[PDB]
């Protein structure tokens, strides 16, 4: 599209598409988290006449509107999904993808940590990622698990045929100048997983972070930056 949208432009129950390359779209949703409102991204990739959809829209009323915006613009079914980590920006309306015949999927690290915590659980386990530097296909993306980082569980996601690079919550849009939420982070090996990402896909053109403006590599330098700025705080 033109310009991508922001929280001032998507009332909460409402979400948008916006297209990154051929067969790839990013989605958006906006939801309210202890008194502020925050903006969110997700990603659809076309695998043959069918999608496979990454992370959730933040809850079951979202999720329930990512469906219907599908339809709408793209018009081919929703077969499978993963979830990049436990949190509930990445699970939180896996249910009502469950009750629309889409199978839901994440690593056994993300299901158990969503269990302990009270959150849905993605019902099909991806294996082959429990170390760090792990690769494996999933039809048209690599997912790849670079270590801990922003949680113990976070993945990322390659789309090869468009060179788009799926951070999530591990990589930070370019205007967070200021760490977010680390409760469930790792900060003393989350440079070292970054690294991991550097090394593993220095061919990406387009990056695209759990929250705010997709960008391109630079955004992973920028991580690191505000990672080792909040390490050595006062
Ligand atoms: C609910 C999500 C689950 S990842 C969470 O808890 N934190 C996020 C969101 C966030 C915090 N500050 C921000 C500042 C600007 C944009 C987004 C944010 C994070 O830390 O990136
Ligand atoms: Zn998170
Ligand atoms: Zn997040
Ligand atoms: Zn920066």
């Amino acid at each position: 599209s033109g310009e991508y949208p922001t929280v001032s432009e998507i009332p909460v129950g409402e979400v948008r598409l916006y297209q990154i390359a051929d067969g790839v779209w990013s989605h958006i949703a906006t939801q309210s988290f202890d008194g502020a409102v925050y903006p969110s991204n997700g990603l659809i990739v076309r695998d043959g006449d069918e999608l496979l959809l990454i992370d959730t829209a933040w809850g079951a009323k979202n999720t329930a509107a990512l469906l219907a915006e599908i339809e709408k613009q793209i018009g081919l079914p929703v077969t499978r999904a993963v979830s990049t980590h436990f949190h509930d920006d990445r699970v939180g309306g896996v249910d009502v993808l469950r009750a629309a015949g889409v199978a839901t999927y994440a690593s056994p690290s993300t299901r158990r940590l969503a269990e302990v915590e009270g959150n849905e659980i993605p019902t099909h386990s991806l294996e082959g990622l429990s170390s760090s530097g792990d690769a494996v296909r999933f039809g048209p993306v690599e997912l790849f698990y670079p270590g801990a980082a922003h949680s113990t569980d976070n993945l990322v996601v390659y789309v090869p045929s468009a060179s788009v690079l799926y951070g999530g919550c591990a990589i930070y849009e370019l205007s967070r100048t200021s760490a977010g939420n680390v409760a469930d982070a790792d900060l003393a090996e989350w440079p070292t997983s970054i690294e991991r990402i550097q090394q593993h896909y220095p061919e990406a053109q387009f990056v695209i972070p759990g929250h705010g403006l997709p960008g391109g590599l630079d955004l992973l330098k920028h991580t690191t930056n505000v990672v080792k700025a909040h390490t050595n705080r006062s």
